[PDB]
């Protein structure tokens, strides 16, 4: 069903269209394709209000999911792409680069609880250098692989004023590391499974 | 206004009463006083459903506040008193002893975020020995004054597997303390404002 403007033999102008699956589009048409600005209500409850080109979401658009989520940002050919903000169901926001619907490039994750992250992303996960700052003041800085602390990094416990500098495997302190205390002293040791299992030396300030 | 049972010259039996301030009571009456079981709707929106003696809340009763809170437990002469559970607006529960509407005696505070406390209370605040366990695994054990860590105590950081044993002032590590690490080594030092400001010695396992 179509209720709107016709030009030549195509839908062209403004009009509402009801799709075979039950979706509904109201907005701009050009040569029989969704093109310009219009809103689209999906059978699953998702709603898109934004810009279309050649029957696809393209340009700036807002997708209010029914599962509570909400994306505001840029699209190319029906996939989020470029700069955009995802507000998760429970308040957390991602703000940064997207590629083919995946977080890829540079981005922030601002959590509701006060925590905050900024770093490199790839394949929808933290991959590369990034800083995680907790609300209490704890902070990680270093390499990430697959959303986990992984590689060379520094973790600072704001409670004790101390900092670990060493390797991380799968989000856990692993191997030979340095433990710097607030007073400047260091402890060289070996970590396994994120736990200090052997102290080898005590270095002075 | 009263709508209910009369015996002799007093309200006696079951009946509804509307008070000059707008409160409403439906329930049991004995010799013209609220006595037995009945619910009372307050002008401010608070509702009490429970037990009364001699015109006062006395026995077991539930007070659903309008500000979201909710007390389930025991009353004596219109004040919470004895064992009772307070569910705070945002999920936190106190479960333990009350005296004259104040937390006093032994009690738990089960927080929504996973944290948990149990210890001695006085004048509505933690006073005496008590253990605080955080969701991550951090743990305090020792003395409390006025809802704050205060006196001799032990604080364990589950991240670093380390533990501070020393004095606390106003919830902050203060003075000469011992810093025990997971491997058994200790660091004797001085803390000021919760921060390690001088390391005096390094003790072996
Ligand atoms: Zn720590």
């Amino acid at each position: 069903k179509y209720e709107g403007d016709w030009v030549n033999g195509k839908m062209h102008g403004h009009g509402k269209y009801i799709y075979s699956d039950g979706g509904v589009y109201e907005g701009d048409w050009i040569d029989g394709k969704m093109h310009g600005k219009g809103t689209y209500v999906f059978p699953n409850g998702n709603v898109y209000e934004g810009e279309w080109a050649h029957d696809m979401k393209d340009g700036y658009g807002v997708l209010t999911y029914q599962n509570g989520e909400k994306y505001e940002g840029y699209w190319k050919q029906d996939k989020v792409h470029g700069k955009g903000t995802l507000t998760y169901t429970r308040g957390d926001k991602y703000i940064g680069d997207w590629m083919d619907a995946k977080k890829d490039g540079e981005g922030e994750l601002i959590y509701a609880n006060g925590d905050r992250f900024k770093g490199q992303w790839a394949d929808d996960r933290a991959n590369g250098f990034g800083v995680f700052t907790y609300a209490n003041g704890n902070r990680y800085e270093g390499e990430w692989t697959d959303d986990k602390r992984h590689g060379r990094g520094v973790f600072y416990c704001a409670e004790d004023g101390s900092a670990y500098e060493g390797e991380f495997v799968g989000g856990r302190k692993e191997g030979n590391g340095i433990l710097r205390l607030a007073t400047g002293h260091q402890l060289e040791g070996t970590w396994s499974g994120g736990q200090l299992v052997r102290v080898t030396s005590f270095v002075f300030a």
